């Protein structure tokens, strides 16, 4: 579990945004891309996994599944690369409630910033931050460290 | 503290690398920028709080400890921004040797990719994964953890 994380992409002002979630956490990390390419994808893979001990990434549809660029990122990066099939069902409706959270906090800081990457950038932090009474941010680290102890 | 973080600003091949070095544990992240402007550097900082409980930021240089954007970018992220002067002198060859290894393992991946900002994400992997007999990513979340705990 603590090695798992799920790709997810959504979109909003003509734009993608690219989201990865540590799934027994919620912690989140996210970029505002033109459109998902796997470069794009692969990138963001690379600079998830120098981040946290990224083993298995379930995929976020089968274009990324299937490109070269993705594989290559995830086999230089020692992730191993999973579809994102929904075998348990809840995980379909669990992505969509989260991209609506995440608009929604993106709505609440929009007119703070120009550009929508910044506005992305906030809504991780609000999201990372929000107390559930740890927060996502506070449970990735325990997860981990127990994990490594 | 848990929760420091210096900055430090390098250039390669007519580009400028953006580092933050977590001081306890020597963990870095990192971003290829045309120019380091206060704008660019606020930037890195959302990014950097929304992902790890940043307190204190040395900044690494005057110009960014002076930035309004900078500054205003602080606030927001609930981080207190403070100089970077080696009051212990030993920092500037700390960060000297930092570069410089940083550097290396940039040398020993470019060829990897066409772009410089992939093979910069490669390095920050292979250093933050490196051994010596905990890694840098190991060292953060223990750190972390116990602080939470
Ligand atoms: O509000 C949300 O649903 C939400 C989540 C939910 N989340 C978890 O806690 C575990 C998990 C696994 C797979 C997918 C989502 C989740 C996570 C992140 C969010 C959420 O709203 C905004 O950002
Ligand atoms: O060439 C780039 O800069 C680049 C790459 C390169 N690349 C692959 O095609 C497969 C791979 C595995 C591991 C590391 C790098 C690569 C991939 C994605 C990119 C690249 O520039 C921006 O986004
Ligand atoms: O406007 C942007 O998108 C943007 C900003 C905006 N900004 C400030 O000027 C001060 C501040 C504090 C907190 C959040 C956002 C801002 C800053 C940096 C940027 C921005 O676009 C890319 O880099
Ligand atoms: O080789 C390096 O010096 C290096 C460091 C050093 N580092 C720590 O271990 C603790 C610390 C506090 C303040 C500044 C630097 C450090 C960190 C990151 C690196 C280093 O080489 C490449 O990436």
């Amino acid at each position: 579990s603590p090695g798992i994380w799920q790709l997810d992409c959504t979109h909003l002002e003509g734009k993608v945004i690219l989201v990865a979630v540590h799934v027994a956490s919620g912690y989140i990390e996210a970029e505002v891309i033109p459109a998902e390419t796997g470069q794009e994808t692969a990138y963001f893979l690379l600079k998830l996994a120098g981040r946290w001990p990224v083993k298995t990434v379930h995929t976020d549809n089968g274009s990324n599944f299937t490109s070269t660029t993705v594989k290559a990122a995830c086999w230089w990066a020692g992730i191993k690369q999973e579809d994102g099939i929904p075998y348990n069902p809840q995980s379909q409706g669990v992505i969509e409630s989260m991209n609506k959270e995440l608009k929604k906090i993106i709505g609440q800081v929009r007119d703070q910033a120009e550009h929508l990457k910044t506005a992305v950038q906030m809504a991780v932090f609000i999201h990372n931050h929000k107390r559930k009474g740890y927060s996502a941010g506070e449970r990735i680290v325990d997860i981990i460290a127990t994990d490594i102890q």
